[PDB]
This record gives structure tokens, C-alpha cells and sequence, in this order.
């Protein structure tokens, strides 16, 4: 078990990658904080994860927090220190991807995605990093960006820069927090059959073409990101910081 | 001269890389629109540059437009429309780098760098692209990103995401704009001796440290970015889009 | 323990990164095949390592196989077949780095680095992959590339192409082997204090220069590469293939 | 005109990218050396280029040289110094790509591609770089690698590592030759409708699918690489070394 006493903050853990990451952390011994949207969907799924975690002997807390609200980071660590006394791992997973054309992009739609995926993340890692610094025992930070941090997307001109900015954030934060033992890394998932990609997969017309492009012959599911995220949060990656890791089943390298 | 018919909009052309790029384009026959801060230090530099190219057979205006103000997009478009009739090349260069440590980064200063380097660039590219599509004659977009789009900066945790997002924006835009003949590329300059780093480089015991890391043996000057920017804006790059071009004297590869 | 049933072939496991990786896999329950130089300095290290893991409940043999000799592929396969019955994980680690300047690089020494690090790796991966396909149970390939696969080295113009080709080989192999359940990934270690750079790091006035470039504040040790190699070889990386994993303490991103 | 006195060595310039690069160099004032395979195809096409160059007032020489023959580099510079007195630019374009499956790759087929695309290139850049060094006036080196230096290819496990090795070579050579003004860069063309891709395009079944993936809406032709190569050889790129440049019409960023 890899996080036997580390307490892990996972944002946007209602469903998708964030949910499966928080669950596997508890299975490795972590004391998870299940952050969510503060919506009733977020509140319900988080309790479900919290209830499922204690079902096999784990412990966790559900805390609502809007990633666009720049005060959510310090509230999430404040809930984590009040509940478990320390902040050791931050999985900044919260984000949105509203597909939209570029030349007619609304200013509000763009600024809501930059604030949620980038700006809100910047102050969640900041509030978390501070706690790891004055704790003096190090820590791990994992940002969930995208394969789109390395390529483009015609309907994601407002999305891919936030994901490439999350990667770059982990690169610079790796330098600023390096001397304090705080390693910062990014996971770049490929096509994960989640709710963000539901509108495309609900067509089931090019899902067969989506799967065709993945060399592993299948789409990703949230538990594909659980293993890599807890690896980056563990002592198995003690010398890993400023790195990205593609979790895409070969999608990136498979040129056609 | 490789920009004869073209009309070029260069943001942040009052000083630094933007000035040299706007100067070299006009010597290649271009009709330049040197946007600037709206400052009178920026207006004088633009007007001086305008007079400079006026002295040997070039054309240029000067349009004060705050990049943090997203209306500046349609402002610089209409100004290049109402004086030159077309917009054929956009060089998005306006950017700030206020060196500051990560854990005590003010919200105000961080939003000021995101809005000035990324948000204002998105809608500046969007506004310029809408004109290129409406004309139906193709075009070229060039974003001045940075070597910091591939590596980190301890005092630039607020800065490197904007440049990395500038890169990713060029990638996603090259897809959405490709079918319309609009090429979008990023130039990645290394350490260039400008006023973005005048104080940062006046250590006088650390400048030569950065200088010894450049295999070419010298720091950059804004004229070194002029050649690569006109090339990417020229027909020499007819099949070049969605690409990045390191102009760093070998700094990135020099694993010193 | 995450490699219970698996059988691991580790080239160049007599010393350095290969030894630590072969040691950690067996503590994860693996049946290790520590290939070595055929040297008696390599045989003793392998036999010592074999006895080391034999001391706390592990299994291992020792197979002398020159990586420059491309028959060594089918040799290490048959040796793992004729003793353990299967080959499930291949860690291609054997490599030389004979520091030498570019313009006076002998043909013999250059071909010796290409053949040992790349050519012998290609057919070692090919031979191991043929067994994984014939079994039809999937598998994992892990190539020890380098941070030098993304940056340059003035005294490694013969060395960095082999590591960059090792990266690209993992990408192309992840496509051809993906449908057969065979994942192929590269680990990119930074500056690791081994005997590949004992003389290069004994300047004693340049070691701390490289050390100050690592944000984590220390050079690597072979045990730092053990965690990432077993992870990529484990089911934690079920959806990870064609990926690279920087293990450098932040060296790559630290634009010092 | 960008190379008004520079003398340019282009290898494998019979047809394809190498031919169109040598021709555009002459149109920019260069004194070209048209290297070719030494076959009768190579001899014929080279004379045709040489005859076509002098048709518009240029000057050039045809020289046969096998890239697999490691002595071809010094012979190519020896012919260039005997003909024009200096070596200033080296476009190492020679290479092959025999498509073949991985698990049944012949040792001879692999070693002939590593020797032609990588090993032969390493000593062609070496012989050329030496001349630029003792000339003391600098120079430019351009290696034609591939988009496959960044991705994979199922039928190119023997090909993509040589192309990624060519990139890495330019990165390390940029460091070793930096202090001597010798800039080394790589072009990464995408899908160029040449003879290497003829067997796929002669099917014309997925050529329509090949074009579908390119955002510029068309395949590449050799003159798409002429502009970028002469840019990298000119004073427009005086601060550009250790860089790669994608010339693919957006193919790399267009994820599907
Ligand atoms: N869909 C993919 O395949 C894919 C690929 C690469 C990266 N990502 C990224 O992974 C992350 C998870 O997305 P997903 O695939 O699990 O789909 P998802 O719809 O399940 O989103 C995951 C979580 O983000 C939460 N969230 C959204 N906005 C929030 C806000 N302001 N505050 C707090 N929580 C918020 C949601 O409530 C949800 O729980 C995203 O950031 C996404 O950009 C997804
Ligand atoms: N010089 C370097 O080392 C370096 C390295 C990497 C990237 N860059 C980038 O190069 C680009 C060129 O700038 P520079 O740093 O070379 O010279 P500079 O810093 O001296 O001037 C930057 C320009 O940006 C303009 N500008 C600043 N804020 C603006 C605003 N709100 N609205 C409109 N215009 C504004 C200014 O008018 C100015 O001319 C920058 O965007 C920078 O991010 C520079
Ligand atoms: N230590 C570093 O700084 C560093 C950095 C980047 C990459 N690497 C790579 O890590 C890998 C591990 O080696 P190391 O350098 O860490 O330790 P090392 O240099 O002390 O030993 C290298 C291993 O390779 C084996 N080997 C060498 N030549 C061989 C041959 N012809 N045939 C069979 N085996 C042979 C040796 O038995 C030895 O155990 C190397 O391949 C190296 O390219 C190391
Ligand atoms: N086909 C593509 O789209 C593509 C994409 C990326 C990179 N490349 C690379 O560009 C280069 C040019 O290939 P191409 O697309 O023009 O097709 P091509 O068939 O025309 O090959 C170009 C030249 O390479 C020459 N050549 C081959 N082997 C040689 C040898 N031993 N010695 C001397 N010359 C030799 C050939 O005679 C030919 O003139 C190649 O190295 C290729 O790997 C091609």
C-alpha cells in the first residue's frame, strides 16, 4: 500500500477520473478528501465514493468547492487539515471541456474555462503547496491535463491552452517547490469514456472510429488513470517531478 | 521582399521583439499596423518606428490597444481595415513577464498576466482570423511564445502557462483555420536581451551564467526574431502550420 | 507485490540502473533474468545480485549476452524459456556512454555505441516480443532511454541518437504490439550517479554544478529508477503505452 | 537572395525533397553541389537539376556518393572545395524507408536503414562540420528527419529511430559546433507526395484518407520543403540552432 498515511486532496471527484483516483488512493491506504462541484450531483457522487471507501475499511471526507472560485483551494486544505491534520497530495482534476467553434467563441464561455481549468487550478496548487511547505515533509502534486496539451483540437481552442498551461504550471512549480520536496507532475489521459466525451460517444458513429485509433484496441475508463496517479503520488516516484505521463493506450504515437 | 501585398498587425511593437519584427516586415514590403500599450512611452516608440520605416519607403500606422482589453482585437482589425483595407498577417507579440515567486503570487498580478498574454491573444487571433476568413484569401498567424513553453521558470509560474497556452492555441487554431488557408505558428524565443529582463539580467554575475548556457555564445537581440517571424509569415512557409520554431541559440538543447 | 506471476528479462543488470531495477522487480515477486556483459566483472555482479535476491525469497538466473551481438536476443529469450517457461516483461537497459568529442569520433567507437544501445536493443525487443505474442497473454517492454533523448550532449553526439532512437522505437513498437496486449514505454532518467559517469562527475567542481541544476537538490541513484520501471511494468500502467517518463528530479524543466 | 555566395551540399538530391531543396538554393544565389545515389537514376536526375539550374543563370555540380558508404561525406566536401572552394551549408537529406513489419524484420534490412539514414548521416555531418570549423566563417547544417521523429509507425520500427536519431544528432551537434558558428537544425516534413510514399498513394484508396488528416487540405510536395530548408540555411535564422521545424500542413497537431 503506497499512501498508508498520506492524506490526498482530489478535486472534482464526483465522477470520472477524479472519482476513480480518490477510490484507488483509499485502497492504497490514503486518507482521502473527496472534493466536488458543490452541486447536488457532486454531493451525491462524493458521498457514494465516501461510503464505498469505508465499505472496504478506508476513510474519507466529502467537501464541496467550486474550482472557478479561487478560494476553494485554501478551503479544501482547511477541510483536510481539520479532518486529517496534513496536506500531502493534491490531484487537481477539476475541469470542463464545452466543445465549441473558435471564430464564434463567446467571451464568457472562454473565460469560464480559463478560470475553471487554469486560474482555479493555479490557486488550488498554491494553497496546497504552502501547506506542504510549512509541513516540511514534502509532498506530491498531480495535475490532470490532456493529450491535447501536446496536440490541437478544432473545437477546443479555448480548452487546449488551459491543458497545456496545466502542464507548464507543473513544470515551473517543480522548480519553485523542488527544494521543499514537493514534486509536481501531470497526467495526460487520452480518450477516456467519461461524461466529457459522452456527447461524442452517445452518437456511437465514430466511437468505432475513436477505438480504431487507439493501439490498445479499447477506449479509456477512469480506473485507467488511477494507477498512474497514485504512482506519481507515491515513493515509487520520489525522483519524478516536472514530468508528464501519457495515459492514452498509444493514441498519441499512432499517426495515421 | 516577401510581404509585398500583405498587411501585418503586430501587437506590442512599441519596443522589443515587436518593434524589430514590425520593422523587418515593412522592409519586406508589408503594410504594418504597430499596436502598442496606449502609453505615451508606447505611442512614442510606435510613432518613432512609424517614422523610421517611413524614412526608407515603408508604410505603417499606430493603434493604441490594451491587450488585456479584449475589445482591442476588433479595434486593431478595424484600424487596419479603415486604413489599409485588409489584414493578412497577425503577429501576436504583446506580453508581460513580471517576475514574482509562486507561493506569494497576488491574484491581481496573476490575472493580469493571463489576461494580457493569453486571453487578449485569443480574441486578438479570433478577430484577425474572422477578417482573413471573410476575405477568403488565406493568411498567417504568428504567436510569440517562448522557450518557457517547453520548460519551467521558478519566478514565472504565472508566465509560462500563458506562453505554453499560446503554443497550444496555435495548434488548435491551425486545425480550425487550416481549411481556410490560414496558417498559425508559434515562435519560441530563448533569452533575448530586452526590457522584459533588464533588471533580471543586470546581476552582471548571472548574465554570463545564462550566456554560457547558449551554445551560440551570446544572448538574443530582437533582430534575431525578425527573420524567423517573416519566414513563418511568408510563402516560404506555405506548408508550415501548427508548428513551433525555437529561436534560442541552442539554449533549449544545451544540457549543461 | 505487483509482478507476482511475471518473468522479467533485464539486460545490463550486473551494475547500475539495471541491477536496482532487477532487484526491485524480484521483490515485487518477479522471476528475474539478469543478463550481463559476459564479463567476469559482470558475471560476478549478476551472480551476486542473484544471490542477493535469493536471500529474501526471490528467484533469478544470470545469462551472459553481449548486446552488440544481436543473437543475444534469442539467447536471453531461450534462457528465460528453458528455466522459467515464459517472458512477460523486458527491461532493455544495456547501454554504453563513452564520452568523446564529435569531430574526432572514431568510426569503430561510434558503431559500438549504436550497435550496443540501439541495434542490439531492437532485436532484443523483437525477440522478447515474439515470445509475448506466441504466448498471447500480453506483456510489457521498458527501454531505459534518457533525458538526453529530448536534449543534446556535446560529448554525446554518438550517444544521444541511440537513446532518442530508443524512445522512437518504443513509440513505433507500441503501435505494432498494442493489439497483442504488449505495452512498450521508455523511462528517461536524468543525471544518475553510476559508473557511466564516475570519471565525468569526479571533477568535484562540476558535480555540484549539475547538482544545483536539479530542483530536487540531488543527483539520481539507481534506486530512483526502480519505482518507475516496475510501475510501467505493472498493471498500474494498464492503459500506458507509447509513453515516456522523465525521472530526473526536475532537471529537464529547470531552465536555470 | 539568401545564399548569394554560400555553397550548399545537398545529399540524395536526385528526386524528392533533396532535388527541390538544391534548386531553390540556386534560385537564392547558392553554389549548389547536387549529391546523389551514384546510380543511373541519381546521375540522370542530378544532371537534370544541374542543367535546369544553369538555365536561369545558376551554377551547380553533380557528384555521386553512397550515403551508406561512410566515406561519402569527405568526398562530397572534397568535391565542393575543389569546385567552389568552401563548404557552408549541408542538407543531409539522403535516406530510405522500406516499409516492413517488425517481428519479422531482417537483420540486413534494419542495418541497411540504420547505416543509410543515421550512420551515413553522422559522418557526412562530421566531414562537413570540420570544413566549416577550419573555414572559421560559420555555417548551417540541416538534417531532413521526419514527423515520425515525434510519433510512431507500425511498419517503421526500423525507420523512426533513425529519424529521431537525426533530430537528436542536430541537438547535440548544435552544442558541440555552437561556439564555431555552425548552426544545426532539422526539418520534419509530414506526408510528402514523393517516391517513398508512392506505394501507398499508388493505391489511391487511403490517399483520400491521407489528405483528410492534413488541415491544409492537401498533401505535401517537395517544394514545400524548399522554403523552410533555405530559411534554416540563411541569415534569417542566425540565432536558430538545435531546433526542429514541422513542415506538415498541420498533420501532427490534427488529432483524431
Ligand atoms: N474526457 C477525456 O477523455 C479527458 C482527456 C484528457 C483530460 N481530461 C481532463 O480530466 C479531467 C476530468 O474530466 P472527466 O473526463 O473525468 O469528465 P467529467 O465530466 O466527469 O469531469 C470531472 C469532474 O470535473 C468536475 N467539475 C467541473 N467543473 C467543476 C468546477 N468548477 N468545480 C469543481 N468541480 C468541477 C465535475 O463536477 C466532475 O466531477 C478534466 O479536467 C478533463 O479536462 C479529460
Ligand atoms: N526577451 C525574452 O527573453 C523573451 C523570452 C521569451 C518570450 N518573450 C516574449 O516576446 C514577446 C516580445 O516582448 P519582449 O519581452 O521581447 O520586449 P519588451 O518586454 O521590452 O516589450 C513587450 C511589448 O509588449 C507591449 N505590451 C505590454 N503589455 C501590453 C498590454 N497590456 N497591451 C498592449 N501591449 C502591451 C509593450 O508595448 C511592449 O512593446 C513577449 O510577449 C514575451 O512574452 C520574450
Ligand atoms: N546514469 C546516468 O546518468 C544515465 C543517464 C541517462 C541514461 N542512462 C542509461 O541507463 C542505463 C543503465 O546503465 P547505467 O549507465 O545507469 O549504469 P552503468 O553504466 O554502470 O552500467 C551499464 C550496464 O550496461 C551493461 N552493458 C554495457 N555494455 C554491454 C554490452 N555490450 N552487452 C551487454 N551488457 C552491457 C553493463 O553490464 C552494465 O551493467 C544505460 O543504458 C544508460 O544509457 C544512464
Ligand atoms: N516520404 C515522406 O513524406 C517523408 C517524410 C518525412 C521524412 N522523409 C525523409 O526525406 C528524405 C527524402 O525522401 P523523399 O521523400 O524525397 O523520397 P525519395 O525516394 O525521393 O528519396 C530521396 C533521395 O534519397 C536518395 N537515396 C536513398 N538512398 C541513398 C543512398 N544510400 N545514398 C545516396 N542517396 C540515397 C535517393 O536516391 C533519393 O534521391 C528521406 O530521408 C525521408 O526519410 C520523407
Amino acid at each position: 500500500s503506497l499512501l498508508i498515511d498520506k492524506t490526498v486532496i482530489v478535486t472534482g471527484a464526483s465522477r470520472g477520473i477524479g472519482r476513480a483516483a480518490a477510490r484507488e488512493c483509499a485502497r492504497q491506504g490514503a486518507r482521502v478528501v473527496i472534493g466536488h462541484s458543490g452541486s447536488d450531483e457532486g454531493r451525491a457522487g462524493a458521498l457514494s465514493l465516501a461510503e464505498e471507501i469505508a465499505a472496504f475499511g478506508g476513510t474519507a471526507i466529502a467537501v464541496g468547492a467550486d474550482a472557478a472560485d479561487l478560494d476553494s483551494g485554501e478551503k479544501l486544505v482547511a477541510a483536510a487539515v481539520e479532518a486529517f491534520g496534513s496536506v500531502d497530495v493534491l490531484v487537481n482534476n477539476a475541469g470542463i471541456c464545452p466543445f465549441h467553434s473558435f471564430l464564434d467563441m463567446p467571451r464568457e464561455l472562454y473565460l469560464k474555462t480559463v478560470g475553471t481549468n487554469l486560474n482555479g487550478a493555479y490557486f488550488t496548487v498554491q494553497a496546497a503547496a504552502r501547506r506542504m511547505k510549512e509541513q516540511g515533509r514534502g509532498g506530491a502534486i498531480i495535475a490532470v491535463s490532456s493529450i491535447s496539451a501536446l496536440v490541437g483540437g478544432a473545437m477546443q481552442t479555448h480548452y487546449t491552452p488551459t491543458k497545456a498551461g496545466l502542464l507548464s504550471l507543473m513544470q515551473s512549480c517543480a522548480i519553485a517547490l523542488g527544494p521543499y520536496g514537493i514534486r509536481c507532475n501531470a497526467v495526460l489521459p487520452g480518450t477516456i469514456a467519461t461524461d466529457i466525451n459522452k456527447e461524442d460517444l452517445s452518437d456511437l458513429e465514430k466511437r468505432e472510429r475513436m477505438t480504431s485509433r487507439v493501439p490498445l484496441g479499447r477506449l479509456g475508463e477512469p480506473d485507467d488513470l488511477a494507477g498512474p496517479i497514485v504512482f506519481l503520488a507515491s515513493d515509487m516516484a520520489r525522483y519524478v517531478t516536472g514530468a508528464s505521463l501519457l495515459v492514452d493506450g498509444g493514441l498519441f504515437v499512432n499517426l495515421q
